């Protein structure tokens, strides 16, 4: 009757919801070619779909943690899942690529609920031991989605309409809702205390005064930008630009995200014998080399996408190795409340992702693949520059 055993339905449905929102990005990108063809809109709106999605995900970030603390985790979390379901369904009525993009933004708001409320309840619900396993599963979900999403999405548009994908996301989120409704406990400490936006603002201005934290948080954004820009732009780079098929598009995803996974796997084996600082340095080598290779190759020949793919694969391996550690060090760089620290670094990342994808898009539209990879290289260099400051 659920006390001990079915308690695990709560983290399981949170994980399911997380997955739904992630493929809500990752399946959609390859489907954006069908979408933009349906609306008769330019291919410049393809990466923008992801920009809007991620922009929405920085929207309520700062708010939801302290808000749910006051009015409770259950009603806020469940409202987020419902909002995801409703906005997933509403996009079928879009009628315009501008209105489509607006709904991508509104959909992305659902992202904020995962970390700021759902995971806050996890940390408040479970022992440090079990909590570790849960974050591990959430981390693995974040690994699987970008691998499976583009493959499933590319296959999907040869069979079913793009609208069906949003019906899928909504269905999966519906399952999480009913699971969370009957499982998730109320962990909120600060009911019914008042919330000061004035003092909340003061907290964020305080975390932003810490220079090491800001360096680490910005670096996490810059270093992952090439990966996310590839996710955003790969449908137009491959299919539109190189005139390859959907099958090849799918194939190129395998070494890149397989390498990401390989890097995390090597991380799990090294972590007991290696400090996070040295794993950052260890990952730094394939990160810089991979980005250098993709840039140099496509400046020599704009059309070599296999060298670009290899370079991104080597880079993604380094990311897999270096990233989890930088997240930890960045978290611990500030002594403030972890909810405030987490939301701050999530917002700084999203800021770099959204703006960076847009810059990336105009880079490729004007300069082709060479410029795509050159902009990715400067982002690597920005991460590197921040690391020599960050440590020590
Ligand atoms: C490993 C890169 C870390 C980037 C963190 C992005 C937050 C996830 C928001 C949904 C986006 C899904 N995506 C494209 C990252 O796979
Ligand atoms: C020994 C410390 C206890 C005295 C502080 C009174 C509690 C007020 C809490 C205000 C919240 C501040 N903050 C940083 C969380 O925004």
């Amino acid at each position: 009757a659920r006390l001990g055993r079915q308690a695990l339905l709560f983290p399981l449905c949170l994980v399911l919801y997380e997955f739904s929102t992630y493929i809500g990005n990752d399946m959609i990108q390859p489907g954006m070619l069908a979408v933009v063809e349906q609306y008769q809109a330019g291919i410049d709106w393809v990466p923008t779909s992801m920009t809007a999605y991620l922009a929405g995900g920085m929207f309520l970030q700062w708010l939801l943690g302290p808000l749910s603390d006051r009015i409770g985790r259950r009603p806020v979390m469940l409202a987020g899942v419902v909002w995801f379901i409703v906005t997933c369904l509403a996009i079928l009525l879009a009628q315009n690529i501008e209105q489509f993009t607006l709904l991508r933004f509104l959909q992305g708001i659902s992202l904020c609920f995962i970390g700021a409320v759902g995971y806050a309840a996890i940390r408040e619900s479970f022992e440090e031991a079990v909590c570790i396993k849960i974050t591990a599963l959430m981390a693995n979900v974040a690994l699987i989605a970008p691998l499976l999403g583009p493959l499933v999405g590319a296959a999907w548009i040869h069979v079913l309409p793009w609208e069906g994908m949003f019906v899928l996301f909504a269905a999966l989120a519906a399952i999480s809702f009913f699971g969370l409704q009957r499982a998730m406990p109320e962990t909120a400490t600060r009911i019914g205390e008042k919330l000061s936006l004035k003092e909340l603002g003061r907290d964020y201005k305080l975390v932003l005064k810490n220079g090491r934290f800001v360096a680490g948080a910005l670096a996490l954004g810059f270093v992952s930008l090439p990966l996310l820009a590839w996710i955003a732009q790969s449908p137009i780079i491959i299919i539109t630009g190189e005139q390859l098929s959907s099958y090849e598009y799918g194939l190129l995803q395998v070494p890149i995200f397989g390498a990401l996974i390989a890097g995390n796997l090597l991380l799990a084996r090294l972590t007991s014998r290696r400090t996070v600082r040295s794993l950052i340095i260890m990952g730094g080598w394939p990160i810089m080399i991979g980005l250098l290779v993709a840039a140099a190759a496509t400046v020599i020949s704009s059309h070599a996408y296999l060298w670009m793919t290899a370079g991104l694969s080597i880079y993604a391996f380094g990311i897999g190795l270096a990233n989890a550690g930088l997240v930890r060090l960045t978290l611990f760089a500030s002594d403030m409340s972890k909810g405030t620290v987490s939301a701050a670094m999530g917002m700084l990342q999203m800021l770099i992702f959204t703006v960076g994808i847009e810059i990336s898009k105009h880079a490729w539209l004007n300069g082709g693949n060479g410029l795509f990879n050159l902009f990715n290289l400067v982002n690597g260099i920005l991460w590197l520059s921040l690391m020599v400051i960050f440590l020590k």
